[PDB]
């Protein structure tokens, strides 16, 4: 839904499929914890490796990313992702996501100019020769890099790095949206959030009254509220009924998303939503292995497009996503609402799904069980 987004849009179902398989996988390996990551950022970091991959290494990357090579060209995927990053990262554009990919490669290996140029042009890759036999100084320099790159918002990407690391793939992304409809800060008050409930925490609960996109599904036992950001990003806030999270996790896919957005309608309501911040920080190898991306991690990797020899493999891929949510920030037609409008209060665990409306991509997937962690 942006026309400049032509190449990016060809990617829309494949990226959404990947986004939600990844989600299904990760909620299994960690069933009662905060989950927070950037699908678009993971998809983008891996497609970028595909630039340098050959044969079955390459085919597994692209397929595990949910592309079917018999129906889409490799040219189009890279064109797609270049168009996507360009739109998400562009200053004049609707998101300013500032999502970043970096590789840290052992000084003991060669790099091809062809890979460095292709990956810079397409994917804005920064690549660093790294002496992993100085773990202390490697760690400190990598974390300083993430810190400086994120204007302070993300620090401590890596800790205790194997001195035999061949290549670290880093993707990281910080976001704070500006709300199309701001919450009034005078009315934020600490209220109770029900984690367990053997557990209960106090959270600053924001408040706003007004017309918001809303939908209830009975099938899933979920209240859906959708809030726009200024620009083109939008947030779906999904409140499952007590006892219905496991079920929502196991079903959630892009068809569920399309159902929701097809059926949202503006409803006047009292909205209570926590002011909070969340990080997710993962080494994502297993998850991707389980999704069928195998050889890239093993000695059977063909990354010869990177080094010019079949000597490279991905030792470690760290993904860190970070988000702040608060009240901020910035007429002639106003509804005459019913006497006792509904109240929706996100005060028990919920999903937060952040998308771009210009490229129809999933920017963030959050499962918030405890907004004070
Ligand atoms: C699932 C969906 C439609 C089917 C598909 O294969 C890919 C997606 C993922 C992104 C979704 C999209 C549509 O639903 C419209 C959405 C929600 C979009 C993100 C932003 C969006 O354009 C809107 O929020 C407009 O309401
Ligand atoms: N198949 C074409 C596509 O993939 C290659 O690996 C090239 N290096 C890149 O520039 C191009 O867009």
């Amino acid at each position: 839904s942006n026309a400049e987004a032509m190449a990016a849009l060809k990617l829309v179902p494949n990226n959404a499929d990947f986004a939600f398989q990844f989600f299904r996988e990760v909620t299994q390996e960690a069933p009662n914890k905060n989950i927070f990551y950037s699908p678009v950022s993971i998809s983008t970091a891996f497609a970028m490796l595909a630039l340098g991959a050959r044969s079955a290494t390459q085919s597994q990357i692209l397929e595990g990313l949910a592309f079917n090579l018999t129906e889409i060209q490799e040219k189009e995927i890279h064109e797609g992702f270049h168009n996507l990053i360009h739109m998400l990262n562009h200053p004049e554009g609707g998101v300013q996501l500032n999502m970043m990919n970096a590789i840290f490669v052992t000084a003991a290996l060669a790099l091809l100019r062809k890979f460095l140029d292709d990956a810079k042009a397409l994917y804005q890759l920064e690549a660093f020769t790294t002496d992993f036999n100085k773990p202390t100084e490697a760690e400190k320099q990598i974390n300083d890099y993430i810190e400086r790159k994120t204007h302070g918002k993300i620090t401590n990407l890596v800790k205790d790095m194997d001195p035999q690391t061949v290549m670290l793939l880093a993707s990281f992304v910080y976001f704070k949206g500006s709300w199309e409809k701001p919450f009034e800060a005078e009315h934020t008050e600490e209220r109770e959030f029900f984690v367990d409930a053997e557990t209960t925490v106090k959270v600053p609960m924001m408040y706003q009254m007004g017309r918001f996109d809303f939908y209830f599904d009975e099938e899933l036992s979920c209240t859906v509220v959708r809030l726009h950001y200024n620009g083109s990003a939008t947030a779906f806030l999904v409140l499952p009924a007590k006892g219905k999270m496991k079920q929502l996790e196991q079903t959630l896919d892009k068809e569920t998303i399309q159902k929701w957005s097809d059926h949202l309608f503006q409803r006047f309501m009292n909205l209570y939503f926590p002011k909070f911040s969340i990080s997710g920080s993962y080494e994502i190898s297993n998850t991707l292995r389980k999704m069928g991306i195998v050889d890239v991690f093993t000695n059977q990797a063909d990354l010869s497009g990177i080094t010019g020899s079949p000597d490279l493999k991905v030792s470690k891929v760290v993904h860190k996503a970070s988000l702040d949510v608060d009240e901020k920030g910035t007429t002639a037609v106003e509804i005459m609402p019913i006497s006792f409008p509904p109240t929706i209060e996100f005060s028990h665990p919920f999903l937060m799904l952040i998308f771009d409306r210009d490229t129809n991509s999933t920017l963030f997937i959050g499962k918030i069980v405890n907004p004070t962690i």
